[PDB]
């Protein structure tokens, strides 16, 4: 029996560019999350409570998939390699704006998580293949819900009553097409 | 003992006609549930998710509609002839535009109905009457709950506020007079 | 933020010709919708209860899988075409030949997934290739279920007896090897 | 406020040809009440429990009708003339045989409601077709059962086991397609 690089027995060795495609990825994760806690915060400064709230929500989520993202390196038994990371954006013109934001972060998290598929599917490594598969599909929902509530302010066309009562959507958790 | 058409014990033969007539109609109330399918997608790629799961479930709702007219054929002992479906409408330039689809072609089932209506009485055939008369019963609470649907959504008159607070409204199964 | 085809924000561009076979393959589940309709109605009309309940429910269940590929295009941001649809095949000379066609048409229904399935492996469209997967699993147990149904029917060798014993345990829900 | 013929109050004088062809109705009901009366000895006779049952429980039934009937006469003010009633039919050389009576009867019991719904029609005697309506409504159902018993006696071609199987279906009240 061998020992991976984190030193616990090692099943099937790991391609060392695969695994800093998953430690850089798992940096993607940690910044979805501090951007949403980014976007919950301008938010809470506009009274858009419901936004608020669901974005803090959401910075949690990102970040229990970074976690989800380190246990598979321990048990692949390969080293964690936990990044510095940027300072988020901040500043936005309006709610629209934010969303659009909101809306290209988590397609880019999906980029992201494809780039490593590819990479794992160019290794052989079956494993991180089906771990990943679960991840995508969690994915596409995230996409189709992010692109409900940036369509949804869009529609409202900057109309504060329409943001207020879609606020108020969003306070409820109805936050998807359903 | 008489064998009717379609092999079963004949209570009482059907004119030709009027089961051509009941077959062609069957091909409406199949067409009326897939184009409510097409709105239901129309809404769903604007975000009115409200209007969407109305949508849905009134194009499930219209199946059972032509399923159960199947099953009185064969009550009949008639043959059923499943024909082929026409691609439904699927662009709209409004909500409103679309709620006038929506109403024309519920008013448009019911006029079928009346058409098949008339020519059993015509054939004195009062099983079919009487077969057709709760669904004549349901088809007037149908025109009014979209006569209701189309005039609030009219009433909004373009405002996305207003068809924000009506989608809501859908979402929450609030979608007659009551 | 790129707007698709169906005018929602978009995730990733999908390649025109996978998207044209995923708008064909909802007609082929459509199609199989309304087979299983022609098909309980041919039992009903042959007394053969427990087989026209089971063959009614699954003309409700391929048209769900339609609306579940419906759901996943407005998801990726692409345009739903909505088909005209084929009339089905209504006669059969004996169960054993109907159950043949379900068998059939079960099989063709997977290999359509398949073949959307190399499409998108051939344009790297790791989202469609994770939505089908499960579907993929779904239909390896509806082809053990409806060879069990055919070869169970095919044992029977034409005996209304043994018909009548298998009808009344698909009435009881007995569908499956278990 | 005039008095009617059974001595009430009088709503709305009756045509005495209705009047006559429903208490004729009441003789056909009775009758058919008797006849299932002598089929359930018939299939009692031959250990066809599950069949005794049945018919027992249409004689009732059909027995029940009658009162109906007679209630409707009594609320129109009309008099009730209860009828000498024929001995039923009371030997068949089979049980299909039974079953192809019974149907017909069914069938028969229907074609009476039918003359007296078009001499309603004829005097616009709306009351009347009123009250016949849910009564046709079920005769519907009822053709529709016994095509199902009758079709399925028929599939089992004279073998004891199958009808030994349909007779424990019937024991269990199953009785319809469902
Ligand atoms: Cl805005
Ligand atoms: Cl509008
Ligand atoms: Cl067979
Ligand atoms: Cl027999
Ligand atoms: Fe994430
Ligand atoms: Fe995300
Ligand atoms: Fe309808
Ligand atoms: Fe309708
Ligand atoms: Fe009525
Ligand atoms: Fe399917
Ligand atoms: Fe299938
Ligand atoms: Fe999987
Ligand atoms: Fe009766
Ligand atoms: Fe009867």
């Amino acid at each position: 029996v061998a020992q991976g690089p984190n030193g616990r027995a090692l099943a099937e060795s790991m391609n060392p560019d695969l695994l800093s495609a998953i430690q850089q990825h798992i940096s993607i994760e940690r910044y979805a999350s501090v951007t949403y806690l980014a976007m919950s915060i301008w938010c809470a400064e506009r009274e858009l409570a419901g936004f608020y709230q669901f974005f803090d929500g959401e910075a949690k989520a990102e970040q229990s998939h970074a976690v989800h993202f380190t246990q598979y390196l321990i048990a692949r038994s390969q080293s964690n390699d936990l990044q510095t990371l940027d300072a988020p954006r901040q500043n936005w013109d309006s709610l629209a704006s934010l969303m659009a934001t909101a809306f290209q972060m988590e397609a880019d998290t999906t980029s992201s998580i494809q780039s490593v598929y590819a990479l794992a599917e160019r290794n052989s490594d079956t494993r991180t293949t089906v771990f990943l598969d679960p991840l995508i599909e969690a994915q596409i929902q995230s996409e189709d819900q992010f692109a409900y509530l940036l369509g949804r302010v869009k529609f409202a066309n900057g109309d504060p009553t329409a943001l207020l009562v879609i606020d108020n959507e969003l306070r409820a958790g109805q936050t998807q097409r359903g």
